[PDB]
């Protein structure tokens, strides 16, 4: 029983964990692949294995814990102390807030879409699998520094990505308003239908927003993520007459086996998706 047991929220967050650490570690994430992270009602075996853990990894930032979101009662159940046995691996990035928002509590989470905060959050994920089992720290620190490099690699490939598309045509459009970071960082524009995952996400209100700005900047496709109700955006399509071009991965990686079942292959999908489809 001498691994190290860690436990992710997610499954971004636990492919990043794989990718430093390997075999070395015994790794459970909770949100089921396709699933929504920012709202989940942990199974017997989720809360057995945090109660169980050395290590648990949260994306933080409002993503899973807020004071009434389930992250926070699962450690509180699981009598788990802040950065002893739970961290936050956002710690560091320059958080971005909700819109007009400025106060803790009403961050924008999706920071990974950014990929030097994939870095960040990498970094800080072998930062405590070093601190609980120094043992490994050569093979966490090698994986980390070839992770590292090949995250900036294609950080600087999505800085060039969408040069040859025409200024008019770049607006990425998703369910959620979670690209906040990625049009920060890469200079693409993003719409949503609602602005971040909660309870009743696809008013007639908010699509018919989203139709009315779509005749102002009309990009050539729309996308969907991997994680939402397809059903709201099939409606902006049909409205809109713009097809949805992709699935893309925003808040969950693909399913193992499939194309984007990693943190390193979902952005990467995301890019070449997301190129293509705005440069129809
Ligand atoms: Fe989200």
């Amino acid at each position: 029983s001498d691994k190290l047991k860690v436990v992710a929220t997610n499954s971004i967050i636990a492919d990043m964990t794989k990718a430093i650490a390997g075999d070395k570690i015994d790794l459970h994430s909770i949100v089921p692949i396709g699933q929504d992270p920012h709202e989940y009602e942990p199974l017997p075996e989720d809360a057995e294995k945090t109660s169980n853990a050395d290590v648990i990894f949260y994306n933080g930032i409002n993503l899973e814990d807020g004071g009434q979101a389930w992250f926070t009662k699962l450690v509180k159940n699981a009598q788990k102390t802040k950065n002893k046995d739970y961290f936050a691996v956002s710690d560091g990035i320059d958080v971005i807030y909700l819109e007009g928002a400025s106060e803790k509590g009403k961050e924008d989470p999706h920071a990974w879409l950014n990929l030097e905060n994939g870095i960040i959050y990498s970094k800080n994920i072998a930062k405590q699998l070093i601190a609980k089992d120094p043992k490994n720290k050569e093979t966490y620190e090698k994986n980390l520094k070839a992770y590292v490099a090949k995250l900036e690699k294609l950080d600087k490939e999505a800085k060039s990505k969408f040069d040859a598309i025409a200024e008019n045509k770049k607006l990425i459009v998703t369910s959620e308003g979670c690209f906040k970071y990625f049009s920060k960082a890469y200079g693409v524009p993003s719409a949503y239908i609602w602005e971040i995952n909660t309870e009743e996400e696809g008013t007639p209100d908010q699509i018919s927003s989203l139709i009315e700005k779509l005749k102002v900047i009309k990009p050539s496709a729309l996308f969907v993520e991997s994680s939402v109700d397809r059903r709201p955006m099939e409606t902006v399509s049909k409205d809109s007459g713009i097809p949805i071009y992709s699935e893309i991965f925003t808040d969950s990686i693909a399913k193992k086996g499939k194309p984007g079942d990693s943190y390193y292959a979902m952005m990467k999908w995301n890019l070449d998706k997301i190129s293509e489809g705005l440069a129809k």
